[PDB]
């Protein structure tokens, strides 16, 4: 019911996307900034981007930017890079499409996407919902991490992956996982998700394999398999040997591999995935 009301809001598209635009528009409607997509010259669907309140406080800093608190509900990242306006416009278009993917899979809440403001080409910044981190307990809050991992797997299964969360089985960036009251979210997505572009060099092919199994690396790093002696198993050894001997293939594309390794005690799996896989056999 809101689509026709949202398009009557304030059009912010020139501050984010190329103008004119046939496919996507940005509107502020009742203190909420939406992205609206079009088909056949008609508004079709929308996604929520952030809440609007239309020497900043520093929320944090990484290698490639500084994140400020624009409002109590919105964060603002200033990256160290220099690119043309069209570079950010293209990222924004892909982020909007990726936001729609997240909505259509019911996992938008687990990822903090946003848009690059480009109304000043020399003062570019990334708006996004501000989240509030709280303590992590691996046992008491295990469902939070489980639910995030399964959401990330849904992303990986579709060919998208986080650009800086778990690049390979030996690299994890836990700082990009944030626990809130209800769940775990992931940040540092101002470039959008990664995806394969059809390239066949060695690096690209390995990155695709690592990305599709990203969800597995995160889960096993936090909840590695345990043997009789309560000693953690190095899940990386069987997985690496598998990649070396099954070229250009991911474990996620082979559920029989996941179940076999899980049955042998080599890898861990979220409780619901183990249950679903085992239920697939009983039935
Ligand atoms: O009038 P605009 O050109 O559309 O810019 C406004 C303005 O931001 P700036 O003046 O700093 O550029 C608002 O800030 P206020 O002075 O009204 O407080 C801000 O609203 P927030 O307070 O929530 O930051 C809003 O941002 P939003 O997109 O969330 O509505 C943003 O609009 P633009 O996105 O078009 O820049
Ligand atoms: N949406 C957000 N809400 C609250 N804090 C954030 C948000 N995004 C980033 N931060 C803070 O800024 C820090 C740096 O974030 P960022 O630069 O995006 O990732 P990285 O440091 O991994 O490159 C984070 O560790 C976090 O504390
Ligand atoms: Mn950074």
């Amino acid at each position: 019911p809101k689509i026709n009301k949202i398009v009557n809001g304030t059009d912010l598209t020139p501050h984010y996307l190329s103008e004119p635009n046939k496919e996507f528009k940005i509107y502020r409607y009742n203190n909420e900034v939406y992205a609206v997509r079009f088909e056949n010259d008609e508004p079709m669907d929308y996604v929520l981007m952030w809440k609007s309140h239309k020497d900043y406080k520093e929320l944090g800093k990484g290698e490639q930017g500084t994140v400020y608190e624009k409002t109590e509900d919105k964060a603002m990242k200033v990256s160290r890079g220099r690119h043309p306006r069209e570079f950010y416009e293209e990222i924004n278009l892909h982020i909007i499409e990726q936001q729609f993917f997240l909505k259509y899979h019911g996992i938008q809440e687990h990822f903090v996407l946003g848009l690059w403001n480009i109304k000043n080409e020399e003062n570019v910044y990334f708006y996004m919902p501000k989240i509030n981190a709280i303590p992590i307990n691996k046992k008491i809050d295990q469902p939070k991490i489980e639910e995030f991992v399964l959401a990330l797997k849904e992303l990986n299964d579709a060919g998208y992956w986080h650009p800086d969360l778990a690049n390979n089985p030996y690299h994890i960036s836990p700082q990009n996982l944030i626990a809130t009251e209800e769940m775990v979210k992931t940040i540092d997505l101002d470039g959008g998700f990664r995806y394969d572009k059809g390239r066949v060099d060695e690096l690209s092919r390995k990155s695709l394999v690592y990305g599709k199994d990203q969800w597995l690396y995160v889960y096993n790093f936090i909840y590695p398999p345990t043997d009789e002696e309560d000693h953690r198993i190095d899940w990386r050894v069987p997985i690496e040997k598998w990649y070396e001997n099954n070229r250009d293939e991911s474990l996620s594309d082979n559920p029989h591999t996941l179940l076999r390794f899980y049955h042998e005690g080599l890898i861990s799996l979220p409780k619901k995935l183990a249950h679903d896989l085992h239920e697939t056999i009983l039935e």
